[PDB]
């Protein structure tokens, strides 16, 4: 359930949503490694 992380910082829940961080995050994975 979207409760937990009762803290100002990030409040979104996965689903669809977290499918543009972590589709994005993919790329960004194999471009890090290169200078990891």
């Amino acid at each position: 359930y979207p409760a937990k992380p009762e803290a100002p910082g990030e409040d979104a829940s996965p689903e669809e949503l977290s499918r543009y961080y972590a589709s994005l995050r993919h790329y960004l994975n194999l471009v890090t490694r290169q200078r990891y």
